[PDB]
């Protein structure tokens, strides 16, 4: 409630400070961008966050950072052919930027405070105080689903794993590039990699669980498993009783369906219209983007994510949301298939999923961020047909 609106306000306070700020760079020929600037900023930041998620952290301030250079670059626009004067400018070192560093630490009090009281947060509040910007979806998208990480707050898996050597690693194996049985019927993808990797660097033998969307969780819950890799976005619900590493790859959701049909599918608008057959796979947060986003088109839940596609190549269904790296793939897979929309319309991250076991975030974490700083997942990504695009 208050803390909520709060937390809103000084966040919509900085950036309409963002003209300003434009202007007076306008005015000195400066860039929209200055890295040192955000550097130190971020540093500040991570360094009086102790107690909240870094990662979260700094993605919900480094999507704010965005949000502001969107909004100088519009000003930049209108600026063009203007004469603009000492008289027109603020201070950009004695007014503004006070007053927006004063601003940010607001914001960090209000954070703590909320990750302190259980906060809850209202995606519709959100999107009535943030309508008037003119920001793209996945930025906006992307403040919401950040901020609820950071203000979501045990097993003792470590221990048993150091002592038995015997990795549990749960898939679903239905989900090509992370996870997939290939011809032979080896179970093959990124995930699969990623897991022999991690086990390899703690002297751990992997035992496969196989799990699925609409058992994810139970299976998490009843301990069927020590960790999970299929693909799994890093959400807030998957949080209330299971953690996530450090993210692997971030993206979005979009649509795809048959070329023949993008003409009449190119926009959300366009998609979610009555005459529409969306077709989902149950139980994860594909289900949940459509029965939120939806409004009009009807819904119809395919049981197995390895033939769903088939449905729309065979014209039984229209569209489909999904990620943008499955989407990329299914319709580099299918002729007749197609993404329908120009750029994803969410923001959202893939991690590996543990057991609520501190200790074994940590050393997972470690492990993980070296490892994406030393190969590129790049290439692993392509090895599995994801374009580098
Ligand atoms: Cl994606």
């Amino acid at each position: 409630n208050h803390s909520e609106q709060t937390l809103y306000q000084l966040m919509s306070e900085r950036l309409a400070l963002m003209p300003e700020v434009a202007k007076y760079k306008w005015h000195h020929n400066l860039p929209i961008e200055d890295l040192a600037r955000e550097a130190m900023v971020l540093e500040r930041t991570v360094s009086r966050t102790t107690v909240l998620d870094p990662i979260h952290t700094k993605t919900f301030f480094g999507l704010q950072m965005t949000a502001a250079k969107a909004i100088q670059a519009n000003v930049f626009q209108s600026l063009t052919n203007t004469d603009v004067v000492a008289s027109d400018v603020r201070s950009l070192n004695d007014d503004l930027r006070p007053k927006l560093t004063l601003l940010g630490d607001q914001i960090i009090e209000q954070l703590l405070i909320s990750y302190q009281n259980g906060t809850p947060l209202n995606r519709a509040h959100f999107d009535a105080h943030f309508a008037h910007f003119e920001l793209n979806p996945q930025i906006k998208d992307g403040l919401f689903k950040s901020l609820e990480l950071v203000l979501t707050p045990p097993r003792d898996t470590l221990a048993r794993l150091e002592k038995d050597k015997t990795l549990r690693v749960g898939v679903t194996l239905d989900y090509e590039p992370f996870s997939y049985q290939d011809n032979e019927g080896n179970r093959a993808g990124i995930d699969i990699e990623l897991a022999t990797a991690l086990a390899k660097e703690f002297g751990y033998r992997i035992v496969w669980v196989k799990t699925s969307w609409p058992t994810l969780m139970a299976d998490a819950e009843d301990n069927l498993f020590d960790i999970a890799l299929s693909g799994i976005s890093i959400t807030a619900q998957r949080q209330h009783r299971m953690m996530f590493s450090a993210p692997y790859h971030t993206g979005g959701k979009t649509a795809i369906g048959r070329c023949s049909s993008v003409d009449e599918l190119n926009t959300l608008a366009l998609i979610d219209r009555a005459e529409t057959r969306i077709i989902v796979n149950p139980g994860g947060t594909n289900e949940r983007f459509v029965r939120s986003a939806l409004t009009n088109a009807s819904i119809r839940i395919h049981p197995d994510n390895r033939t769903i596609f088939n449905e729309l190549v065979s014209g039984t269904a229209d569209a489909m949301f999904t990620d943008s790296i499955e989407a990329q793939l299914q319709a580099t897979k299918h002729p007749s298939l197609c993404v329908l929309l120009d750029q994803p319309l969410t923001f959202q991250q893939k991690g590996i999923l543990l057991q609520p076991d501190p200790e074994l975030k940590k050393r997972i974490d470690t492990w993980l961020l070296d490892y994406l700083s030393s190969h590129d997942v790049s290439a692993l990504f392509s090895k599995h047909g994801v374009d580098p695009d």
